[PDB]
């Protein structure tokens, strides 16, 4: 990806690997999206918005002349068709069972190509280090299982299983996953709220994306009143983090997961 000053991430698990190698995104895809979903890692100004992860602005891209363009293995337009465009490089965010293992490959394989193999390793130290630093925050917390979710609409509730990017944060400060039902490759399913019911005992965060309005809606709702966590008290409502990134989406996740329950 010869010129760093050059590359277009179209999906935002790259655009978190290129941040914590210390590149600046020459364009972004969707970056007004990137502000509520993923909002940390600030997109400077000077980001150029090349349009939806999903369908980025084809006459742009070729008017910008990319040095490289990084997306999201499986994700978004055709790859062959990208590559049509400029040279490029397709990430993966998981093996279908370890995100974050994925997000070390990935974090190094970007570094390569980069040639910036020095600030890969101290990133991926100053990672885990925070990590292992963060732990003894949820000593005091016993085995009551954490339920991690995000409302989609008033009528539907993603929750995130054992191969989400939150999978391994929560193993290494031994706290059980509540959701142990079906997942898909990213490590999410949306779930009717009825299914919401059933965790009677059990710690409930869920990431707001600026869908105040629909939150508002949903707590309205004698069935959310209901809910065994909520009369509980254990619901909490917290910050977006990504949940379909890299390392630092997972450092993002633990100082809200420390502000929620630490």
């Amino acid at each position: 990806g010869i010129d760093p000053n050059r590359i277009v991430a179209l999906e935002w698990l790259p655009v978190e690997l290129l941040l914590a190698l210390g590149i600046v995104p020459y364009g972004v895809a969707d970056t007004i999206n990137y502000r509520l979903w993923v909002s940390e890692p600030p997109l400077p100004d000077s980001v150029i918005d090349v349009g939806l992860r999903t369908e980025p602005n084809l006459e742009l891209l070729t008017e910008m002349k990319p040095s490289f363009m990084v997306w999201s293995a499986g994700y978004g337009p055709s790859p062959e068709m990208l590559a049509r465009i400029a040279p490029g490089r397709g990430f993966n965010f998981s093996d279908g069972k370890q995100p974050l293992a994925m997000a070390r490959k990935s974090l190094t394989e970007m570094a390569d190509l980069l040639n910036l193999q020095s600030a890969a390793e101290t990133h991926l130290a100053q990672y885990e280090d925070f990590i292992r630093s963060m732990k003894p925050r949820f000593v005091k917390r016993g085995a009551r299982p954490l339920l991690l979710t995000t409302l989609i609409d008033p009528r539907h509730m993603l929750v995130f299983g054992p191969n989400s990017l939150f999978q391994e944060i929560l193993d290494e400060y031994g706290i059980p996953n509540a959701w142990q039902g079906e997942t898909n490759f990213w490590g999410s399913t949306a779930v009717s709220i009825d299914r919401l019911a059933a965790y009677k005992d059990v710690d409930v965060l869920c990431f707001d994306h600026d869908n105040s309005k629909d939150m508002d809606a949903l707590m309205a709702t004698p069935l959310w009143q209901a809910m065994p966590f909520v009369r509980a008290g254990r619901f909490q409502r917290v910050p977006a983090v990504w949940f379909y990134g890299a390392t630092l989406s997972a450092m993002h996740f633990v100082r809200v997961l420390d502000n929620a329950i630490g």
